[PDB]
């Protein structure tokens, strides 16, 4: 399936359109936090507009509608025509920005869920464990809270490997320089969490989540990965659409222990 | 030996059945702690239902019956039929869970032995050294206990390399952040134990074990590795069986110094 | 394409499966009432485990999971061997009982919905029109209450053809003679409702429904019709299963008028 | 385009001229700080003497004239003639010095802009965030100032990855050895800034800048990379010119949070 012949009126050729995909894929890759520890359920394809989920509580089956996440960018015709005249590889700076916004949309949908499509997220799924953090500003408390949260996961027949995602404010507190001591608390934490410790701008305030990275616990249902579309001429310009269809499936919500600030 | 023709009625083809083995093998690999420091005695094959062991005490020979460790999972026919209709690579999420449970079964059999089959484990073999740990919550005690346990192994003509396996509670105490100091006690410990320091959920409470990793000291007798079986149609579904036949052989029990909490 | 190769371990030959299929299908046809006035959207195939419904209320898209309705019957090996030895056709009576039960399940799901998957029925869908009927024992009331119900559908921009399904008690009451015309009320109703007046045991008491026939109004989305699948042989006996996967989509809820006893 | 036939009177042959480019390219590479975290807008070529910039403020378009940055060096004819007589690969020590000066010129133009050509730099662009640092000589203040500067970038929909460039005086203070503690403050800082922490001699006094490394935020418009030219015989010698044409484009100035000493 060549995308040049799919959009016969597209101003981009085969070479020009592949670089657009590379710009979109790379820009999204740098910002996707959920994909770093959640496996993909393959390219389900255009023939699947809804995927099934088997929730196990420690086996209810539910239907999830795969949602669209998209953002549009416009490539000016004057800039495009100049590029072909001079034979230069075209500027896709806006495409990277559009791909980043879609990548942020996926992370927001992964961690907080689709309210309108009724899809639970990591931080609000039903049946997950909950741990109340202490004052992470103090030494040892952050590691102690992770251990207690990990202990809650352990008493569920969930031996790991775990992945911990924290808000930027909690992430900074983990790496902060203490006064009395000189302990890098991420070094102690990263030994217990082997799948990786990440920060996500989606999480707000003081919040975090520990997830078992097994494919059996949760995965990402992908009907169409990050793809670039042509919307046709509009005002002589060339608006495009970076879209993706993905729904998070949480088969075993008990493998999630969200850390929440007691306020 | 192609597994598609071995089960002529199996719904999975050659390609579909290989991905099942990959899912089972990888999921087991992530959870097998004993295999990380215990060598395998090859594929003994189906012709050996019992393996001999020569115990040396510092040469009694005993017969060990190779036990079966298995767990069953069911692939729904509706999900399978949909996968072939859409030509998608089939979901083996349950297979990973079944393989993980078998992997946990092997680790429980390796460390605690088969009570019914009369096979000693690492933590209850006859003739091994025993060390009583102190308060690992204090700085330096955990390293001191390992040194004393290692010294006991040294005064047996057992120069290493050693492997230390600890319970999750002891593993956390090793990596904990101390108040007065900022010592990462795993860094001091990991220098003496070169074959690796692992944690196993099988060990409960405050317990651990130091094992010489030599093939002459102990090994794993494998008659059949992690293999996936088809049990035939049952209620129009497709139940499978992830089974493995393995017995731990401890040729020199004196190469084991189990750490036990004095309670 | 014969079921003998589909189930090599089955004890039935090509002809025996064929006789099994007619036994199941014929018993289903004699009991299926909803299929008489509702078009069939399919067979979609095994690749459709859930269908999409676009509700045009008088637009909202709802995802419906296709339910699987089944019933199990067992053929005894001694009976099959005895019939085979004596050159007597196999007795598939239990198959008809299983097929009849599944046919009732489909009719029950069509009319009263399926609470397990939250699929609405003819008498349960939101947005339908409700008509409070009177005492049909008295003359003239039976025909008039249908006229007002049809007028309700006419006011909602639905001009037929209509299909009327009544409870078995109410269907008999429609056989009375008209007070003035001296003609049975059923022929007056049949001229107003040209898609047929049916009866169904699923409706109890004074109940009924008027449905505007048409694919754009409502249809049956099936992925597999009445099919007999041979389960594994257990205990030397042969258990079977008559199953089907059907879901009812009501695209225009306002095209359904329900007669409700006050 | 062979450079030997481009300058028919050049004393260097094809082999002799390629080593000149390698000396210039490598010497420039060791000193270019801006190129370590700013992407290039390809070889725009000689047909583009001015490049367009679309400034987004959180979309004004401006025209930037691509400037020339060059430095001249002289290869003595006596040294050149001796090299060919003995068949030795010629000394290009001066060429490395000339390339280094041009590389310093680019970094000065990237961080402080072209005053005469009216091109804003990283440290004086219009619409960028500004943070006032504290006493970096004290422990924790340097990390705290980076976090606050990063927090300012975060409240602009700028999630990273960030690149921090500091003056040599600030760079030394970051790596300094404290009295009361033994904290290496670069280790804490380098976790938040993933694209890298660099020092630039261009920045004077106590100054720094945090830049989002996205191609959409800023990039380097290159009309001609580091190229070596022959200026013809002058006094029987061979003067050359190491020139490059490059202009920095800041599409989103809000992605820049310059750290400035309150004096």
């Amino acid at each position: 399936m060549n995308k040049s012949q799919l959009y016969p009126d597209s101003p981009l050729t085969d070479q020009d359109f592949n670089q657009l995909d590379q710009t979109v894929i790379e820009a999204a890759r740098r910002q996707l936090v959920g994909r770093r520890f959640i496996e993909l359920y393959g390219p389900l394809g255009r023939g699947m507009q809804s995927v099934f989920n088997d929730i196990f509580m420690e086996s209810r089956r539910v239907n999830y509608t795969i949602p669209m996440l998209y953002k549009d960018f416009v490539l000016y015709w004057r800039d495009l025509e100049q590029s072909k005249a001079l034979d230069i590889p075209i500027d896709f700076s806006v495409a990277a920005n559009a791909a980043r916004d879609v990548a942020f949309l996926e992370d927001q949908m992964i961690f907080h869920g689709s309210k309108e499509f009724d899809i639970p997220g990591l931080m609000n799924v039903k049946g997950r464990l909950t741990h109340l953090i202490g004052n992470w500003y103090e030494s040892g408390n952050a590691f102690q809270d992770i251990v207690e949260a990990r202990n809650k996961l352990l008493e569920m027949n969930h031996n790991g490997p775990y992945a911990l995602v924290l808000s930027p404010e909690l992430y900074s507190l983990l790496h902060r320089v203490h006064k009395d001591t000189n302990v890098l608390e991420i070094e102690h934490v990263r030994e217990l969490i082997t799948a990786g410790v990440f920060q996500s701008p989606v999480l707000k305030g003081k919040s975090g989540v520990i997830v078992n990275t097994g494919r059996n616990n949760l995965d990402l249902a992908i009907s169409e990965d990050f793809e670039t579309a042509y919307l046709g001429e509009e005002g002589m310009n060339h608006p495009f659409r970076v879209y993706e269809t993905v729904v998070l499936r949480i088969k075993r919500p008990a493998a999630i222990c969200t850390l929440i600030d007691p306020e």
